[PDB]
């Protein structure tokens, strides 16, 4: 596994009066710790990890891992073929990795739905999973995905999944326990059991550190964030947005 190291970093987006995407980020990773990333819509948090893929170049500061990722998109995709081969998609198979993995991911309840279980052809002849299950399949083929350093750009945070705190638990907590890894996250329970936080906005830090010293340096801010997590993904990403919008000389009034 690695370690992330980030040093006065800003980068500015190539393709397509605001300027940068992404702006003085500072942060270390231990070996095996979780950051979790929250922040308002358009922050830069998937910004973020494309920079640290090298998918985005810094103009400013250095970024250091072994350089081998496993990356997780928010948007679930799902290639044509078995669940099965959805999840190993190319990669070496191993009975015992594969079966935690999905386990881990809450897909044994699906997958047992159907008489071919695992081995049932999705596309465009064959069927069509919940955007839901989907996005469990999409974690698990990047989770099976063996990597030092794991960019989990969750699917769900914008999906509202009956069984998410499952997936956190399980996967991202104790099937994870020991790979170094990056969870953007929309959720409070996800801060509060991760070993860092980072909370962006308008390409900015607005703050790094721990749960405890987030609900100490900032209370008025934790108090309004820290029931929360029964609100929508849509929900809690508003209320997000509009806290963060405080953070200005002016902010408004609703
Ligand atoms: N490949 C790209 N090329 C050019 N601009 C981009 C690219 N990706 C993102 N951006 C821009 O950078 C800004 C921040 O994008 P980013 O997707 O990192 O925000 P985000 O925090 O992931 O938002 P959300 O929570 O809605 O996913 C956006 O305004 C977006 O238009
Ligand atoms: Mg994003």
């Amino acid at each position: 596994t690695t370690e992330v190291v980030m040093e006065n970093v800003t980068a500015f987006w190539e393709e397509g009066l605001g300027t940068p995407v992404l702006k003085d980020i500072n942060f270390k990773i231990e070996r095996g710790q979780l950051l979790a990333v929250a922040g308002s819509t358009g922050a830069g948090k998937t910004s973020l990890l494309m920079m640290i893929m090298g998918e985005l170049e810094p103009s400013e500061g250095k970024i250091k891992h072994s350089g081998r990722i496993s990356f997780c998109s928010q948007f679930s995709w799902i290639m044509p073929g078995t669940i099965k081969e959805n999840i190993i998609f190319g990669v070496s198979y191993d009975e015992y990795r594969y079966r935690s993995v999905i386990k881990a991911c809450q897909l044994e309840e699906d997958i047992s739905k159907f008489a071919e279980k695992d081995n049932i052809v999705l596309g465009e002849g064959g069927i069509t999973l919940s955007e839901g299950q989907q996005a469990k399949i999409s974690l698990a083929r990047a989770v099976y995905k063996d990597a030092d350093l794991y960019l989990l750009d969750s699917p769900f945070g914008y999906l509202d999944v009956l069984t998410e705190k499952e997936i956190f638990e399980s996967c991202v907590c104790k099937l994870m326990a020991n790979k170094t890894r990056i969870l953007v996250t929309s959720k409070m329970e996800h801060l509060k059991k991760a070993d860092k936080i980072l909370i962006l906005h308008e390409g900015s830090s607005y703050f790094y550190g721990t749960f405890s010293e987030l609900q100490n340096l900032q209370p008025d801010f934790s108090s309004k964030l820290m029931s929360f997590d029964q609100f929508s993904a849509e929900r809690r990403n508003s209320i997000l947005t509009e806290t963060l919008r405080r953070f200005s000389l002016e902010g408004d009034a609703p």
